[PDB]
């Protein structure tokens, strides 16, 4: 994995992207990596924001499926046709292999402004593959096709998704395991939160309810109801020399303090307790002010440093974003169905363990099974 570090770019607000060949002739394209989702997908005709797209036309190994895919997100949508053709990673592994694709047609909301990228890559299971899990998706076609190890990591500084390794000049100290829960989101156990050493005292059900999963597809952490308006009756009372408007913490305002006086000082750590391998273990990931406190610097405010709220609501589950992967070396082990976390190389954000729990609760929940889901095959 000396040829692989640093195959990345991007940032939090607009994503991390990783290069990807399609096709003979090659078409080379950037790719938003999302282990939110099971799709490779990639944008097929022109758009305002697309600086390139991918042409089925000049790829003499496309074949199209027959098939379209619609998928439609709270937010927009996408669609296109499915295909399948012949991918490589320039930076990765020395492979080629024949995958799915979806040529998008047609989306809303989903392509932003001079993002960089071109298309999604879903890393997640083929539960959650659309149309359905029989869409085999892009990494299970990769290990079925090359012997690459089942395991990939992503240092999200640039960065490095490192495919089929784990790199050790990324990170310093422990690397520490939580188990998945289940493949099919990258789904994990959160046991304990403390917003600066206090426990915030919920039944631990609360932090994973109905589910806690670790993507990099979104941008912020996102909380269930009950356990944000604590994290943020909590955030606040530990910065109560400073009172803000309300539109700040529901995301919608800057605050701004006199470039370089920023009071990091008044604003508490966040630290997460994730189920550890071994039954009554947990370990930390603490959470920097700098990671949930992001700059944006607009216009004609210039002379302010000024900063979003990254943590908000959410109605299905806790979503550990961008944000917080950020400060640390996460590898996705496919292999043995777990997630591994260490300080990343490129206060400190830390990863801190173990903590035994003598009577450990079961912490994870149950989503209710509908006809639906009890129908289906599989
Ligand atoms: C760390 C990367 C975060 C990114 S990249 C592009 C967007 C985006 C926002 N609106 N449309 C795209 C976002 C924000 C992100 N939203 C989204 N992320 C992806 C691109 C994975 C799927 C999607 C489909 C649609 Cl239709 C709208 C938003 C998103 C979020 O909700 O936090
Ligand atoms: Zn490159
Ligand atoms: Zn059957
Ligand atoms: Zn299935």
């Amino acid at each position: 994995f000396v040829e692989m570090v640093d195959n990345l770019r991007g940032k939090s607000g607009q994503g991390y992207y990783v290069e990807m060949t399609v096709g003979s002739p090659p078409q080379t394209l950037n790719i938003l990596v999302d282990t939110g989702s099971s799709n490779f997908a990639v944008g097929a005709a022109p758009h305002p924001f697309l600086h390139r797209y991918y042409q089925r036309q000049l790829s003499s190994t496309y074949r199209d499926l027959r098939k379209g895919v619609y998928v439609p997100y709270t937010q927009g949508k996408w669609e296109g046709e499915l295909g399948t053709d012949l991918v490589s990673i320039p930076h990765g592994p020395n492979v080629t292999v024949r995958a799915n694709i979806a040529a998008i047609t047609e989306s809303d909301k989903f392509f932003i402004n001079g993002s960089n990228w071109e298309g999604i890559l879903g890393l997640a299971y083929a539960e959650i593959a659309r149309p359905d899990d029989s869409l085999e998706p892009f990494f299970d076609s990769l290990v079925k096709q090359t012997h690459v190890p089942n395991l990939f990591s992503l240092q999200l500084c640039g960065g490095s998704m490192i495919i089929g390794g784990i790199d050790h000049s990324l990170y310093t100290g422990s690397l520490w395991y939580t188990p998945i829960r289940r493949e099919w989101y990258y789904e994990v156990i959160i046991v304990r939160v403390e917003i600066n050493g206090q426990d915030l005292k919920m039944d631990c059900k609360e932090y994973n309810y109905d589910k806690s999963i670790v993507d990099s597809g979104t941008t912020n952490l996102r909380l269930p109801k009950k356990v944000f308006e604590a994290a943020v009756k909590s955030i606040k009372a530990a910065s109560s020399t400073e009172k803000f408007p309300d539109g700040f913490w529901l995301g919608e305002q800057l605050v701004c303090w006199q470039a370089g006086t920023t009071p990091w000082n008044i604003f508490p750590v966040i630290s997460l307790y994730l189920m550890g391998e071994v039954t009554n273990q947990s370990f930390r990931i603490t959470i920097l002010p700098q990671q949930y406190l992001r700059p944006v610097e607009d216009v004609a405010t210039s002379q302010d440093d000024c900063y979003k709220f990254a943590i908000s609501q959410s109605s299905t589950g806790t979503v550990m974003g961008a944000v917080i992967m950020e400060g640390f070396y996460v590898v996705f082990d496919r292999a043995r169905k777990r997630i591994g976390f260490a300080v990343s190389a490129c206060r400190t954000a830390a990863v801190e363990g173990p903590f035994v729990t003598l009577d450990m609760e079961d912490c994870g929940y149950n989503i209710p099974q509908t006809d639906e889901s009890r129908s289906h095959h599989h």
